[PDB]
């Protein structure tokens, strides 16, 4: 409680980057909020202590309760550090094609963490498997949050306040908002924020090009932007409630992710995948419109993976016509 | 410079973590660093930063020069991103047993990054390269990590002024500071700060116990404690001017980061060192002392390492005796 207060400390208050850029070849700039320093490195670290404060206040879990979570890594490693604080046995199920430091990450923490194989159902299995677990266990605590409210709060009151304040201090409207969706907390709830100040705001939720599974609403395929696109579409997010989906090839968000590397800013694929969609929908709203979107991770997780390749560029790719030109202002409040 | 300004919000401003265990039956704490919370996830982050800055503002490097150090691993990884930032190409020499993660993390920031054996000299030998490289290319810029006082100054006016002013907000008087030793830039400007506003705090020096390169002044050995005793003792550092070496066995070393990832705190091997440091500290200047260090990165860069195997425990650690408890308090000053 006094507790709560002060480990709050270890999440958010991160960079905003005003990030200038030249587009075939006009001057355009894109604001993002750089989500590597938080606790274990991730956005979900914001999201795995509200939640749990959260849980604590409505008495939702006891003390010494196993935490039992599905993830695509950045949630399992998150909740794995904030459990092991608060004296929380954890247990993670994750499927086996997401990176390996993800793995090994998750087994530093303490956590138990097991494997799934597309054979065993991937991430709806994944889901099911704690489900198994609780049911098996009843002091079990499951964040769920792939369908948890929570998860979209701590986004509303945490990063999507942030980013309101910072925007406000320097005297500019906010035209769009672009993230990329596993989840969609983080999404939905930057979204509630941004619109509840910016009703004509556009709220953009972004997949894969290669796996478009929520402008189709079915369709799924493999695809590299570790952390989205988990194989179905969560309960969490709202489509209706959401401007349009905009879609990245993966090559174009590796592609980018490098191109943001090289200028010091040392991303995951996700944030690569982001940027490319702030992108398009600023090219939609207008060539001076702002658009906000954040970069989830860094790129310590991904050296395993094709970041560290070189990867082909496409005739479709938004990337070959963008050059960084500088980080134009940082704020940090 | 304007730019300079708005650029600092990138590093420093990290959280103060007041860890409690139990050691032998008794309630210790110990205040630590979480100096992950930076631009690419290390204290080197303020340190590039400063002197970069400062190299400006005093006209030591030229637009578009490039910028060339030999490093361990953070620093390069730090001048790498900062200099991408500010337009300078960078060229980097590292020893070829540091893990792959730092190769890998040095190239993904757009440096060139040339890997250096045992046989070709390794630290001293990288050193020498960039040296010989500055020779040919006469704009390079050379930061110089192990003898250029802005890194020492980076960590007087950054993160030793953070310490100062934090334990000054929780009205405690700061007994002792332990850290490992690289170039000696986070020990002798921690440690210049403490100590003007604490005369009696005593200032130590960290090294391995594996390759007691500070307390002997001269053996060198492989040890696992990346990013210090880099085989030398480097210019930066005065051993004269600051209190007695500590050394810690890189296994208990080890073991200690492993601990501290079990209670959340994910953290490269030379923080479990610096944890057990200044324990072997408290532990001579009294059970209550107010001992401080830092913990120089997070656990990414190390799972090509030691650090997730499992390690032998020997009689003679630390970490055997030590259970952690609590993170008890975090402080942040943002
Ligand atoms: C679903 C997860 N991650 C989402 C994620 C996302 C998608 O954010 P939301 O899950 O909040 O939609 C974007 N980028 C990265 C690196 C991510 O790790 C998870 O870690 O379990
Ligand atoms: C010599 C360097 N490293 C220092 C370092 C140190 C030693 O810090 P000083 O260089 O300030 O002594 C401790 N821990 C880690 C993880 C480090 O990377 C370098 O990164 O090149």
């Amino acid at each position: 409680q006094k507790k709560m207060k002060y480990l709050e400390n270890l999440v958010g208050k991160t960079p905003m980057l005003e990030l200038i850029f030249d587009y075939k070849g006009e001057e355009r700039r894109i604001f993002v909020k750089n989500e590597s320093y938080n606790l274990t490195g991730s956005i979900k670290d914001r999201m795995a202590f509200y939640t749990l404060k959260k849980a604590y206040e409505k008495n939702e879990i006891k003390k010494g309760a196993p935490i039992v979570e599905a993830t695509s890594g950045n949630t399992g490693i998150a909740f794995s550090a904030m459990g092991a604080i608060l004296g929380h046995p954890v247990i993670i199920y994750m499927p086996d094609w997401m990176s390996e430091e993800r793995k090994s990450l998750i087994r530093s923490f303490g956590a138990k963490i097991i494997l799934v194989s597309r054979k065993e159902g991937g991430f709806l299995g994944s889901i099911e498997k704690t489900k198994e677990f609780a049911k098996n266990n009843p002091d079990t605590y499951l964040p769920s949050q792939f369908s948890n409210l929570y998860n979209s709060e701590a986004h509303y009151y945490g990063i999507g306040l942030e980013i309101v304040n910072e925007m406000k201090s320097l005297n500019l409207n906010i035209d769009g908002f672009v993230a990329g969706v596993g989840t969609g907390g983080t999404v939905m709830g930057i979204g509630k924020r941004i619109k509840e100040n910016f009703s004509n705001a556009k709220i953009c939720p972004l997949e894969p090009l290669n796996s478009p599974t929520l402008s189709t609403g079915y369709k799924v395929a493999k695809h590299r932007i570790e952390g989205i696109s988990n194989e179905f579409i969560p309960d969490l997010v709202k489509l209706d409630k959401l401007d349009n989906v905009v879609s990245v090839d993966d090559g174009d968000a590796i592609v980018m992710a490098q191109k943001l590397a090289k200028c010091g800013l040392g991303v995951g694929i996700s944030s690569g995948a982001n940027f490319i969609g702030a992108l398009m929908l600023q090219n939609k709203l207008g060539k001076d419109s702002v658009i906000v979107t954040v970069f989830p991770d860094d790129n310590k997780k991904y050296l395993s993976t094709d970041l560290m390749r070189e990867e082909k560029v496409k005739e479709d790719f938004l990337s070959k016509d963008i050059t960084l030109k500088e980080i134009k202002n940082v704020l940090r409040v």
